[PDB]
Order: C-alpha cells, then sequence, then structure tokens
C-alpha cells in the first residue's frame, strides 16, 4: 500500500489530505485543517509559528492513520507572483548522430533549472516540454531517436527564488521527509477540472482569502495565469465595517446567512453580537447580503478582465470553475454566471473526472480541498 501525503499552505488555513491506493482503488485515510500562523500575505512573517502550524497539522495526520507520515510529500503554496514562463535549451552533437538518453535529457533540463535560477525565478510546474530534433521535425518524447541536434522547450509556473526558497527551507525541518513544492493554484485546477474542459477552455477562479487565484486551461495546459488582489478577506472585513462588529461575528453571519444574491430575499432580521461581545444588533438577511454581493461582485468584474483576455486568445466552451473557501458562498454562481454571462459551476474533487475515492465524501465535495487533491493527481 502507497501511502500519498499532500498538504496545501492556504493563508488561513493548511489542510492536510493522506491518500492511499490499491492496485487501482484510491481511499482517504486521513484529512484535517489547521489555522494557518507565521503567515502573512503569502509571506512566512513568523517561521518559529509557521513551523509549529505544519507540525500539528502532522501530528494529526499521524493520529487519524495510526502510524508515522514519512512518504514522499506533495506540498502546495499560495502565492500572486506565480507566472507562465517559456525556456529554450539546445544541445548539438554535429553530424554524427547521437541516442537521445535519459542521461542527457536530464543533464538539460538542469541547464534550464539553472537558466531560470540566474533569472530569479523556480519552476513548480513543468507541463510543457517539446522536443525539436536536427532543427527539423518535433517530437513530445526523444528517447530511443538519435538526432546530431536537439533543443528543447519548456514551459511552466513558476515563481521568484526567494518565495520557494522560504518555503522549502522551512518545510524542510518540520517535514523530515523528502517533498516536491507545487503552485496551489495549479493544484487546485488539476483537482477539479476535467480533461475536455482543460483541453477544449476553461477558467479557474479561486476565492481566496487575501486574494482571487485565476488559472486558464487550453490544450491540456494553463494558458494564462493571474490575480485579483481582492477576496474573503475583503468581504468579511466590510460585513464587519458596516454592522461594526468583530471579523469572528461577521464570518459567522456570512457562513450561516450569508448569500451572494439579496434581490430575492424575503425578510428575515438576524441578531449579532457588537464587539463588546454583550450588546445584541440586529440587520437583516438582505441587509447583509447586500454587503457581501457588492464585494463579490468587484471580485468578479475584475475577474472579468482576465477571462475577456483568454477568450481573446482561445476560456469560452469550459466556461467558469469556481473553487476556494468563496466558492462555498450560497448562489455565487448565479452572481458569477451573470457577471461572465458564461455557464460557471463549483470545483471539487468530487465533480471532477478524476479517480473516485472511497469514503472522501466530506473532504471531495470540498472546494477548499481541491489543491490537497490535486497536489496528488498531477
Amino acid at each position: 500500500t502507497v501511502f500519498y501525503t499532500s498538504i496545501d499552505i492556504g493563508s488561513r488555513y493548511i489542510k492536510g489530505l493522506v491518500l492511499g491506493k490499491r492496485d487501482q482503488e484510491w481511499e482517504a485515510l486521513a484529512f484535517s485543517s489547521v489555522k494557518s500562523r507565521g503567515l502573512d500575505e503569502g509571506e512566512i512573517k513568523d517561521a518559529i509559528a509557521f513551523k509549529e502550524s505544519v507540525n500539528t497539522l502532522l501530528k494529526e495526520l499521524e493520529e487519524q492513520l495510526q502510524k508515522s507520515l514519512r512518504s514522499d510529500f506533495v506540498i502546495s503554496f499560495s502565492s500572486v507572483s506565480f507566472e507562465r514562463e517559456d525556456t529554450v535549451i539546445e544541445r548539438d552533437f554535429g553530424e554524427e548522430k547521437r541516442s537521445i538518453t535519459l542521461d542527457i535529457l536530464s543533464e538539460m533540463q538542469s541547464e534550464a533549472l539553472e537558466k531560470l535560477k540566474e533569472n530569479g525565478k523556480t519552476p513548480l510546474h513543468i507541463f510543457s516540454k517539446r522536443y525539436l530534433l536536427d532543427d527539423e521535425r518535433i517530437v513530445f518524447n526523444p528517447l530511443d531517436m538519435k538526432a546530431s541536434k536537439i533543443a528543447i522547450e519548456y514551459t511552466s509556473i513558476v515563481v521568484p527564488l526567494k518565495v520557494y526558497e522560504m518555503f522549502y527551507n522551512f518545510l524542510q525541518d518540520t517535514v523530515k521527509s523528502p517533498f516536491q513544492l507545487k503552485s496551489s493554484l495549479v493544484s487546485t485546477a488539476e483537482g477539479v477540472l476535467t480533461t475536455p474542459e482543460k483541453d477544449r477552455g476553461v477558467v479557474v477562479v479561486n476565492l481566496g482569502y487575501n486574494f482571487t487565484g485565476l488559472i486558464a486551461y487550453k490544450n491540456g495546459v494553463p494558458i494564462k495565469i493571474s490575480y485579483v488582489p481582492v477576496g474573503m478577506k475583503h468581504v468579511i472585513k466590510d460585513v464587519s465595517a458596516v454592522l461594526d462588529t468583530s471579523f469572528e461575528e461577521s464570518e459567522r453571519l456570512i457562513i450561516t446567512h450569508g448569500n451572494a444574491v439579496y434581490n430575492d430575499l424575503k425578510e428575515e432580521e438576524i441578531q449579532y453580537r457588537g464587539l463588546d461581545g454583550n450588546t445584541i444588533k440586529t440587520t437583516t438577511a438582505k441587509k447583509l447580503s447586500v454587503i457581501i454581493h457588492a464585494r463579490l461582485r468587484e471580485i468578479m468584474s475584475k475577474s472579468k478582465k482576465f477571462f475577456r483576455e483568454v477568450e481573446a486568445k482561445i476560456g469560452i466552451p469550459g466556461g467558469v470553475v469556481l473553487t476556494g473557501g468563496g466558492a462555498k458562498i450560497p448562489r455565487i454562481n448565479e452572481l458569477a454566471t451573470e457577471v461572465f454571462k458564461s455557464p460557471v459551476r463549483t470545483g471539487c474533487y468530487a465533480n471532477s473526472d478524476r479517480p473516485s475515492i472511497i469514503n472522501a465524501d466530506e473532504v471531495a465535495n470540498d472546494p477548499s480541498f481541491a489543491a490537497a487533491f490535486g497536489n496528488v493527481f498531477a
């Protein structure tokens, strides 16, 4: 039995998921969420706290498994700095054609890694590799073929070297086991999209806490990646300010009585506690939603800019897939549809076309665990 440990580092929560899989059968063996600490705006501002948070999650997963967790880990994190890039490496053997082997390919990839590094970048996903042989034909896998010259174009999702190094350094101390770092946005897409969607054209909108991630796929790979610097944090802050209550009460109101659509809400008074935690105040489900609605529409509107740019390139066919904590707000798909004027659906592992996983229903249907699953099926 092979264990596939996965952790997704978010701005508010660090998710953990351990999958195990028979010859052709997958099941969730452990899962949990711990509040992120030491992280601020995607940056580790307190490594001591950060490491404690990760360690707490690891202990929880081991407690569930009743077993030490030492298999290779796949760990993802969020950043507004993810970017798409192209890198080309060439090797010329001359007139005497040679056999392209694994060692030469491994050596050339190293050259690509070095080149990016010199430009202050580290690749997290090398999702496309094209091999031009003898300045003539292009192949998808050069192994077992003979060429006198080979050029390789690597397309990838990168992050600044400093960002990469911070996470790698600090995790290496906590996760005393080998691991690979990934983009939470990329893994989210991999965890929720269907192959036809990735092939024909689709856009993923990750409604995260600090910001909203944007990624588009076409021909099976990411063709554009970006973000909107507005997230669920702003929705909560708005409610907190207008109703004059705490961050905690605002989020409680949003989760329990919030709706992305307010224009058809029936009258319903709702009580909540003031900042002193004693004074009772009153509002209505409609007034609450008016606040939520306004900020969510700003996010969607600013996201439409990305949508139109993608539509200009081709993500028309598959429409939009909403993920992340915000995708859980009631009827947010309806608001999204109004804004993008395209089909919109909620993304979660259960609705992707990835291998069905048993006894994972809870997390498999949770948009917030998308990246955790995606990390494995990458």
